């Protein structure tokens, strides 16, 4: 499913994403459209053999299991599979995991590189939030 920017907004926010660990609503979505462009089907492959999965790109290395990451772990207790679902529901919950790892939101290095430090506010813009 590729969200629109305001749709994706209204289903983060009714899963607690507005302001967890004190990021707001507009990184989280931000962070979404770079990451994803808001597909939640979105795959890519990284150099160490690791995969990247759904809206919010969550790795394999660490988060979940696609069982071909020699070495990698299952933190968020999940197929990856799972986080390409049209429902949000396991990414939200994986994601929520992964910010509250010690780094914040810099574990997604496109939102560090793209939305960090930006006017986020802009990506809930119109939104009927
Ligand atoms: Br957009
Ligand atoms: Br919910
Ligand atoms: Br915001
Ligand atoms: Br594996
Ligand atoms: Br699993
Ligand atoms: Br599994
Ligand atoms: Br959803
Ligand atoms: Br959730
Ligand atoms: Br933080
Ligand atoms: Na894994």
């Amino acid at each position: 499913k590729v969200f629109g920017r305001c749709e994706l907004a209204a289903a983060m926010k009714r899963h607690g994403l507005d302001n967890y660990r004190g990021y707001s609503l507009g990184n989280w979505v931000c962070a979404a459209k770079f990451e994803s462009n808001f597909n939640t089907q979105a795959t890519n492959r990284n150099t160490d053999g690791s995969t990247d999965y759904g809206i919010l790109q969550i790795n394999s290395r660490w988060w979940c299991n696609d069982g071909r990451t020699p070495g990698s772990r299952n933190l968020c207790n999940i197929p990856c599979s799972a986080l390409l679902s049209s429902d949000i529901t396991a990414s939200v919950n994986c994601a929520k995991k992964i910010v509250s790892d010690g780094n914040g939101m810099n574990a997604w290095v496109a939102w560090r590189n793209r939305c960090k430090g930006t006017d986020v506010q802009a990506w809930i813009r119109g939104c009927r939030l």
